[PDB]
């Protein structure tokens, strides 16, 4: 769920940002998601975005699943068994290694997504 | 649950030591409960011991009651508010920050507890 990836962000970043900043960045860390991303750190939630989509087509509530993951060597890893869990964990642990290795831009920090995104 | 505890560990050390170094420490790091406490890691562990006893009077498992908590700016913050998922997240919470400021020595890593333990 939600809060399970933000304690996967600070698991990845090891504990070089709060989770709470990637909430609404770029074109697509948010609600929604539209036009050419932005930078790097957009382009990870571009791919996420897709990621949940897809976990939604499968019959997923990606936002609400509730899987098994562990923190080791600094690194999310996803314990859950198959199914929605198993795909929206690697979902969540996918960003959260994207993000850690992505430069965050505070000028891209909650952008005008009506002005910037398409 | 003790996963969670783990992912909470990694959250306040910011992943500099793997939560498995904390699992046989000292005399009450572990499944040890018993003696004088080695140093200061292992009196964390004497407290975190003395919370589960309370949770279990509780009626608890808190080995296996599983909380909502988030990892908030390096700092293990518990989401659940009541009964045995706010008190044992509180206890793994405060272990947590306690491990993080102590100094680990290796040297009581996995010493025998029967013998050095009262
Ligand atoms: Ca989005
Ligand atoms: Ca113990």
């Amino acid at each position: 769920n939600l809060i399970q990836f933000g304690n996967m962000i600070q698991c990845a970043n090891k504990g070089s940002r709060p989770s709470l900043d990637y909430a609404d960045y770029g074109c697509y860390c948010g609600w929604g998601g539209s036009g050419t991303p932005v930078d790097e750190l957009d382009r990870c939630c571009q791919v996420h975005d897709n990621c949940y989509e897809q976990a939604g087509k499968k019959g997923c509530f990606p936002k609400l699943t509730l899987y098994s993951w562990k923190c080791t060597g600094n690194v999310p890893t996803c314990n859950s068994k198959p199914g929605c869990k198993s795909f929206v964990c690697a979902c969540d642990a996918a960003a959260a290694k994207c993000f850690a290795k992505a430069p965050y831009k505070k000028e891209n920090y909650n952008i005008d997504t009506k002005k910037r995104c398409k």
